[PDB]
């Protein structure tokens, strides 16, 4: 019996510091969808756990030169954490080095605009220069554009990779702030889950436009061959079938909506 | 090196007989989304394969008395097939006896009505008596209602399990025909994928109403511990990331929609 080290990331509404966090200790400092999910997974799998925030604040990508993984993925690969419970996208390159449970949430890449921005689609962004657009660094959305052979997305990447000043951001919060402050001149490409959450938070000045660009899932990740992988997978399916995942999504997205 | 036996099911538009199937042979007799997907999975994983239609025409459930698995799940469990490539729902009870890849398609349980039926939600169905409703008699949708602790769905199951004559059907096609012939007095609970497909088929007299009741996925299934599982999983993720799954959905659902 060992305390499971959980790596996660501060990303609303998945993991957030409670208002009164400075007077709280350990796991009690945090709240959110992944905090609730971690508690459920641990209960069903019968383990005790410690939530830790990923040191470098990243999801995980592999450096092309050194081949070293960063982010939550790196924490699993190098044995610094036992499990990642976060909005971590299931991708081919990651599945090669870590294990993922069946998905607990669906999502797709989507477009965030400041309200009133005359953009309705990815096609619309790709055909103009007035409105800058970019993505998060070290995540699956950037890799999507880097790899896409779809004409519109390829054009978009050609623009984004060489754009000056840089259109990429270190955190989702930075991307959102950039939209809010840029008077309609920056659009942000981010996962529909995060986009839909921010759309329902004050100051209610952003919106999701167009359909999703792809369709994928977040999964709970463990190091390759971990003893926990099997149980975690079954727990995710149990929570899905009990309706708990739906309950948590309602709790953290729409029950907490502040744009009416 | 051995030919992989693929179990699948005749379910439109996943697997269908080609119009000229009697003058074709082997895998060439069939067409559809899962036929296209099987060819791709096989190419990427480097195996030869034979498509076979599940003998009993069922998805897979375990008999409460005999504890024997039927349908495509049974074919995997008892060693008759090496892989199932079909609209087979990932469920906990199945994942305990077979392996699933990461999902290749997302779906949820949904409501099919004859156009004009005064029903907009599961809540609506549960409150009234005039319009009967049911599910495929063997499958994950029936098990969803059987197991649900959610009040609306519990109410629906309490009605369905006791309705006479039976509100359950043997095939999706039977459920669809029942909606079409019942003048608005039967609604059919089925997966959103199959609902959305039929919505685009002549005579264009059905529609999907309300939100989905759950959210889940179909996966490619292999017998527990099979050597093929890892490669199949990586192939699904590659095909997802390359846009192929989206292309195949558009091909079989919308590009040739008749409405
Ligand atoms: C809990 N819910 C929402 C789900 O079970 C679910 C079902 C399917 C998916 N995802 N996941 C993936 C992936 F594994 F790639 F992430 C894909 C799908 C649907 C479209 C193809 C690829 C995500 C969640
Ligand atoms: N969920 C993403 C991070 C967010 C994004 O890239 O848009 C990942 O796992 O990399
Ligand atoms: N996809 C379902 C069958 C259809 C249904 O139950 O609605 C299964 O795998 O059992
Ligand atoms: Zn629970
Ligand atoms: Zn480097």
């Amino acid at each position: 019996n060992k305390t499971v080290v959980v790596t996660t990331i501060l990303e609303s509404p998945y993991v957030m510091m409670k208002k009164n966090h400075e007077m709280l200790e350990g796991n009690e400092r945090y709240e959110g969808y992944c905090v609730d999910l971690a508690a459920e997974i641990a209960k069903h799998c019968g383990f005790k756990y410690k939530l830790t925030i990923v040191g470098d604040g990243k999801y995980g990508a592999r450096d092309a030169d050194t081949k070293i993984w960063n982010g939550m993925v790196g924490e699993l690969v190098y044995g610094k954490a036992d499990i990642a419970i976060a909005p971590l996208t299931i991708t081919l390159v990651r599945e090669e080095v870590i294990d993922f449970s069946k998905p607990f949430m669906s999502l797709g890449i989507s477009i965030m605009i400041k309200k009133g921005t005359p953009i309705e689609s990815a096609e619309d962004l790709s055909k103009q220069t007035e409105i800058a657009y970019g993505t998060l660094d070290s995540g699956s959305t950037k890799e999507f554009f880097r790899r896409s052979k779809i004409a519109v997305f390829d054009k978009m990447w050609t623009y984004m990779r060489s754009a000056e000043p840089s259109v990429f951001v270190r955190t989702t919060a930075e991307g959102v702030a950039r939209v809010r402050k840029s008077k309609g001149k920056y659009a942000y490409l981010l996962e529909s889950t995060m986009n839909e959450y921010i759309e329902q938070r004050k100051p209610c000045d952003t919106m999701k436009v167009g359909g999703n660009l792809d369709s994928k899932g977040y999964g709970i990740a463990t190091p390759k061959g971990s003893s926990l992988g099997n149980a975690v997978n079954l727990a995710v399916l149990k929570l899905s079938e009990q309706g708990l995942l739906d309950k948590l999504k309602n709790k953290w997205w729409y029950d907490k909506g502040e744009c009416g």
